[PDB]
């Protein structure tokens, strides 16, 4: 009996903090006298999982499924349509009844105000089948035209499954890390790959209702007595043209449904491909975004020498500098050591360091160890005049290899990179 | 008689100050000897809610009524002009004695020059019947042409309902908070449409005049004497097509009107949506910023860690550690509590603080939770040293469960969010 | 004389400094031995102004008077044709004269080996009148077709003008302020222009010199013996039809020179309106970046208190504190202050505060006026505890009207921004 | 033997560090017992810049040549294939002994379980001609059509190919400073013109396969019978007007295999275009950066004019201020500064400053030099008060010319800067 409440995993961990705060949200699921259903339980998860796999098999299935068809009356088209009536109305059941994260698990006053008031109408309308109603209660054509219209009333199942593919969404941000323009491109796919598929379904429809009239492509193109996948075909051809904005006939389309349909569709392919078109660039812009920020620091940099009319060679030998610097990637050294924690820090210092002070108290190494500086250097730029100490890591030195230190005319060879533990602070570790 | 002057608002009480100001620049507008108008009154307000109304329905109503209809004669036609010309003619009439914001109410010398000198030619032209006045004062055919297209000129009020509605809308930033890409792109929209709606009602008028020569698509389609709404439908969509850059007919166009308009709707259309592309990006980029900025300030840190050659369990260590400190979000907590005043800084560490010191003067206790600060271990990061103070919210510890001191080897099991006070600040606040 | 040397201008002294710079330049003309032209005179403004004139109307008339007509033996054809090789051989004389801004005004040796390195031979091949040479030195229908495909040689003074444009808008964002986006759009909103012009005489010149095939659409619409005008206006809607990417005739294109025009002017088409989205996207992202920033920053404030788990009313407080604060604006009043000069603060102080102070050494009073601060306050936020002074500027507060001070229970009714002088600084003043 | 380790070259000190790693990478390599081959020698470099040149030349001939020609059976065609095969087993051969870049140089363990389990299966297919072994082990139209949809396998050496260019232009970003988007920009540019190619041999080939049905476009066209080359184009204009959204012939597509084909080009083309206005608008944004943040500040300064409420010539002298300071160009002189070596600073200083304190111990003036700070002023502006020590680079200062000095009423004529030295630096060099 404990599916209803949450369990103890990396999420829970990372959304309440310790096993305690876990714990009291499971006494307070239970101390609400009901059958709660805590939002972020296995039970929801479960459910939903068999909800969203439903409402993509109706989304498909359906609107081929009446338009295409001629007769409605096959047995097992009756069996799929009373069990997605059943799940689409048990769902509801339990909708009653789940929690809601604004977590409001208070059972009899908040969920079911807060239920009514926001979305209990479309889901009672795309719940429960409507049309056959309609047929038990009661020019048979239009009444069969009218419950065909009547039964396409489920695709207001669209509305519950753009709820839950966020609700899961939101919570998968937490548990995995993942780039947030993904998931927003792979969402807007799927809406365009389902808006092109009900315009097929569509434009297959408005000529079904009017028994074919000689202005219709359907009946140009003599196409009336092919299969449903002939005609599945072109009508989806002629939908993704007028959707990609490309110019379908050759005429121009002369019924009056025809012309608001095509306008319709033109309208509704440029706002979705103009949105395709911002997502792709938003996702473009975050890929190499440290090579970026280094251009633009050198550009200020080369701006600074224009503004002081520096020398050629000077303003090379920056740029030389710059290139064994940062090596074409924008970092700050002293931010990142800043937000780290302190041990964390002794670790990579340990690391990188103290292996160079080996030869010549572990706690004083420690202390000398973070009293460093990091330095690059350059060929002919000497470091020391005659009349602060240095250790090697790498390069030449003339006065020498990788390892040694200046005790307290020194010239470089090559690209250095060094440190350094002005006096100052080994007199305060001394003093330490 | 106190509709002229400035009320006292939210808006005024967020522009001028304090109640001071507001009646300071009431007692101004009633010592400028005049019935001045101040632009931020009242009657400003009720009197452009009616303009806007009537802009959109001439706008809308003026091509479709002079294009396809017939007979101009009848009356609620001549009714509709004549009430439209009496309420653009007092605007007028009022725009000479309104204020303008730069706020320059001095009646005799500064709104006139400075109307006269802007925009006081187009709502002249825009304003007054010119039509009638060459009916009255004046081959019937060339004369009725003439006259549709001199009441073509009702058509320069769109350069005062620009205005009006970039007034209204600088003013609603103020009094609620809104996006601004949302208000710029439902502005191109509703700019987009209009130019729709007129390149429909032009690309019929313009065989419309020349008495439907048989090479003009009217002719072709067979479409003369067909009803407006028929005419307007099929006009309508070749508009579109031209605009959204499809492809109309069969034929290429064959007469020289044709072929500019065209072209002219070609390019319209074109920079429209190049427009309508940029703004759709522009709102795009801007939706999960606090997401995308941790995710550049990560890859700053996979890239110091790439400079320094660090094994893969440290970085993989350093990438659960920021998992669990800023949990995919940034956000800087020294320059925030930097912006804000020192009570509601009070309320705040009331709020998160000032539980944990509950065991063991209230301004003393107040001033050691100021000089608090939050830190964020690990499990195996043990933090002491066996030869500063803490407190525990969450986590557990060995040497323990939420909220204990270590009085002046300790390790961290789990993830732990602990306080610290190290001495000198408590000897600080011991001297206070 | 003095036209060839640079004068004293507002450009000349912010590129070189002070009246002595600009004199050292002068010396510098006048003492390489030449009369040398210095890039900045006035004389090659004057020439300048002058050649894109002609540039413009020979790019623009050319090819029409190529293509479209037919007998190439007028007299004013013949009198503009020498008259543009004239001027433009002159300004080649003057181009091996003139400076190279890198400037190097070292005539004998530094310019004439960088223009013979760089752009001779495109200025020469443009410059002389090829065909002519070819018609004094020489089966006519081959030779007429030869003189105008080698007459289309003079098509390569764009390069000149691109030379030429550029170097004047990188003088002009230095004498006027100016938005870089709008320069960048309207240059290619130009090149664009241009190049759909040299599309539609290309498109009608390849079936010109195949003596009409009864393939090409020339034949097909049946005006080979319309007027030029009528011919222009189908060829550039042939051409505007590809390059905006439509589809423009009944069959596909059936001749081997159709196919490969078609293609490569649907490439261009392609890349230009790529472009032309990529400016207006970088120009709309620039309109109201200081809307922007206060939004990420909000952002962040929020994602700040869902990281501790604050209560509703304290952050709707603090959404109240920032409106109040920042008005919706994002601004850093401490850098802006430490970017400035000395008494130019003194002046923004001396308007700002100073007039506060009036009431109880004018060094003294501006001092204790630069040791002020700015701060903002909320209604039922008391501010002094029982048991720092400030100044009001506006709001309300109870224990009053704007302006008083707090000489060393006070409680805010209403939003307040006060002023502070804490006593450490007093007390320097005081040393001072 | 040496060809097998990398050498000492820029890429090779610039990764690895001095010549002493590079030393221990050469014995790593010659220290493992094998013939292995390192990743970054120069054999992958010699043998990768002949297999790229047969990928390209194998990627373009052989749709055109497996689709158009009729007879298969030429001798340079087997020739071709064979050496083709040839090569690309030997590459198979070197793939299982070169190194991985994760460097992974054991040869044994590590090589071979990451080559069989990431990229052994697409090489393995795309290396070995598949339809010869079919022909010598084998209703014959069948089998050649059978044999010519297996020997279109030889296609996926497109894995190779971008996995080989992603190698060497990761290296080279190294070697040489590259702007990334032009990179990204050509890499795609290649990607799209090699689908085309494609998409132009594939709607040629599949009406090839139905031996031509009277409902195909080349039927249609009648142009069976005319050379290779005709058909080529006809069929790459077909592909490049479904890729590109145009609309290609008078009727709609009629046989099933059209309109899937169609439907499918039109899917990629679009998605191809949209990536490429992605790339486009991210390499128009990183032209003139620093153009773009100075304009964002300079509206960050104007909004803090706005909000204390200045009057209009005092914002005009911060915008002049603005103006003469940083001259439309943004820079932090400070950073930048901060960021560089000391003797570097040294060379800077001894450039710019150190002329000027020319009149009236060299370590004495360079610290002197040191201590300097950089200032600019304005005409009326004047600096001092009767009753801190300046010098003079350019400007008018009355009370002069270029370099004066303020031993310790001077009011500035006209735009000056000068540089500043306050006592307390200046005691604190005297105490050095
Ligand atoms: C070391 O431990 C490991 C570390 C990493 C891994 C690799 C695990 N992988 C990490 C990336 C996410 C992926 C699956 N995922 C989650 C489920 C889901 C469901 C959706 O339907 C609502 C959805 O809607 C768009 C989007 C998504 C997003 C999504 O992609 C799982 C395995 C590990 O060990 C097993
Ligand atoms: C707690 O107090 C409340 C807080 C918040 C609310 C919700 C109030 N809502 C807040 C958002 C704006 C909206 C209406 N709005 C203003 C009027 C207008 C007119 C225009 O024509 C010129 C226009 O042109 C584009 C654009 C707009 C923008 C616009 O959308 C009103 C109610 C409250 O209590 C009643
Ligand atoms: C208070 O003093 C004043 C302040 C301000 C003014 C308004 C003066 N205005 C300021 C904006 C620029 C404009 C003209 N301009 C320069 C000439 C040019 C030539 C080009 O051809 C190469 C070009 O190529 C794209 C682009 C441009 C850009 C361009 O627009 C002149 C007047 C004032 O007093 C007279
Ligand atoms: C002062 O010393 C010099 C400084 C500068 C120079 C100019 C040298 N130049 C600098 C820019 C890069 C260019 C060639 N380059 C590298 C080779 C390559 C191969 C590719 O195939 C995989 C590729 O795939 C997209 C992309 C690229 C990128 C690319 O453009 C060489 C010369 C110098 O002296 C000789």
């Amino acid at each position: 009996g404990t599916l209803l409440q949450p369990t103890v995993n990396k999420f829970s961990l990372r959304v309440f903090g310790s096993h305690k705060a876990v714990e009291i949200e499971q006494e307070r699921v239970k101390s609400a006298g009901a059958w709660i259903i805590h939002p972020y339980s296995d039970f929801r998860f479960y459910w939903d999982l068999i909800m969203l796999l439903l409402m993509v098999g109706n989304l498909i299935v359906l609107p081929v499924g009446i338009t295409f068809f001629k007769e409605e009356n096959s047995p097992p088209w009756i069996v799929f349509n009373v069990l997605s009536d059943t799940f689409f109305l048990l769902d509801l059941v339990l909708n009653f009844r789940t929690g809601i994260v604004v977590e409001i698990l208070l059972a009899p006053r908040a969920i079911r105000t807060r239920y009514l008031r926001t979305w209990f109408l479309v889901d009672l309308i795309s719940s429960i089948p409507v049309d056959y109603i309609f047929l038990v209660v009661e020019r048979a054509l239009r009444i069969v035209r009218f419950t065909k219209i009547l039964s396409l009333l489920r695709l207001l199942r669209l509305s519950r499954l753009i709820r839950y593919i966020h609700q899961w969404e939101e919570i998968f941000h937490m548990t995995y890390d993942l780039a947030s323009a993904v998931v927003r491109i792979f969402n807007l796919i799927g809406m365009m790959l389902l808006l092109c598929h009900w315009d097929g379904c569509l434009q297959f429809l408005v000529p079904m209702l009017q028994d074919f009239p000689p202005d219709c492509w359907v009946s140009i193109n003599h196409m009336v007595n092919h299969s449903w996948g002939r005609q599945y075909s072109h009508a989806l051809f002629k939908a993704m043209s007028h959707m990609l904005c490309i110019g379908y006939g050759q005429q121009a389309p002369v019924g009056m449904p025809d012309v608001w349909l095509t306008m319709l569709s033109m309208i509704v392919g440029a706002t979705c491909y103009a949105m395709f078109i911002g997502h792709a660039t938003a996702l473009i812009q975050s890929l190499d975004s440290s090579r970026r920020q280094y251009q633009e620091k050198y550009k200020q940099v080369e701006q600074y020498m224009s503004f002081h009319k520096l020398p050629a060679d000077t303003r090379q030998r920056i740029h030389e500098y710059y290139e064994h610097r940062y090596q074409g990637k924008m970092f700050d050294e002293e931010s990142i050591l800043g937000e780290l924690s302190e041990p964390l820090r002794e670790e990579i210092i340990n690391f990188t360091c103290r292996g160079l002070v080996a030869h010549m108290d572990p706690s004083f190494v420690t202390a000398v160890l973070t009293k460093l500086r990091f330095e690059v250097f350059q060929p002919g730029d000497l470091v020391v005049r005659e009349g602060k100490m240095y250790f090697i890591q790498h390069g030449l030195l003339s006065v020498l290899t990788d390892g040694s230190y200046f005790g307290e005319s020194v010239r470089a060879d090559t690209y250095c990179r060094l440190y350094s533990l002005s006096v100052d602070h080994f007199n305060a570790v001394l003093e330490e």
